[PDB]
């Protein structure tokens, strides 16, 4: 049911369970209480913009992302559109490598200067294991001009803190006022974002753990 979309969002983007953050003009501000359904409604309606701390208190994550960015000094150039196309080329190259490893994943236009490739897990996996897998996969490719790729999580041990946060889809990027939206593998905006969210598929933690071991053992 479409009414289950907020619950699904909360389940898929499940990070630190007693703190989250919101975007402000100048950074992200921690909110020291659990995320709730009204917060997600505020995100969807463009009143607030959520950043989720990926790491749970036992140093696991239920989701991870590649963060594909056009470098800032390439955005002011006359041929800026070439670099927008290059960001899609990089996303497609990484997607091919993820597909070869049977890692189900989803593209998001981030509302400003690139894409996220989201990876979801049925139950949380060790942050260092998924980071290592994603680094080894990224090492398989080369990047077009103007593009960087980051891996979230970067910090894989909390050490008492909050760790990294990532802006989650379906809200508004405060830097631009643009919506952050799921896109298909040809980078077209998905028409029905709620139905798309409701049918996102999670990867099996047992398969991810096996992949970590096999890459680690090579
Ligand atoms: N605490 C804090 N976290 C930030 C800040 N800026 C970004 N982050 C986090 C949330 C972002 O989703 C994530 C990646 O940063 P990016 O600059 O790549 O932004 P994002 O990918 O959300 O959109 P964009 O690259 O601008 O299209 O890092 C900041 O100023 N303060
Ligand atoms: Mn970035
Ligand atoms: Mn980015």
């Amino acid at each position: 049911p479409s009414q289950n979309a907020i619950k699904r969002f909360m389940t898929l983007f499940s990070g630190r369970e007693d703190v989250f953050s919101i975007q402000y003009e100048g950074g992200y501000r921690p909110i020291r209480r659990p995320l709730n359904f009204q917060d997600i409604k505020n995100h969807f309606s463009g009143k607030k913009t959520l950043g989720i701390y990926l790491l749970k208190k036992n140093d696991t994550v239920k989701f991870a992302a590649y963060d594909i960015d056009i470098k800032k000094h390439y955005l002011n150039r006359e041929d800026k559109f070439v670099y927008e196309e290059n960001s899609k080329k990089v996303a497609k190259r990484l997607s091919r490598e993820l597909n070869l490893e049977n890692i189900t994943h989803y593209f998001e236009f981030t509302g400003n200067r690139g894409y996220h490739i989201w990876i979801f897990f049925d139950i949380p996996v060790s942050a260092y294991k998924i980071k290592y897998i994603m680094e080894k996969i990224l090492d398989r490719i080369e990047l077009e001009e103007g593009i960087d790729v980051e891996i979230f999580p970067k910090q894989t041990s909390l050490n008492g803190g909050l760790g990294n946060l990532i802006k989650v889809p379906l809200g508004v990027h405060k830097k631009t006022g643009k919506k952050c939206l799921f896109v298909d593998n040809d980078f077209n905006v998905i028409e029905n974002q709620i139905e798309f969210l409701n049918n996102i598929k999670e990867n099996k933690a047992t398969e991810i753990n096996k992949l970590f071991r096999e890459i680690f053992n090579e």
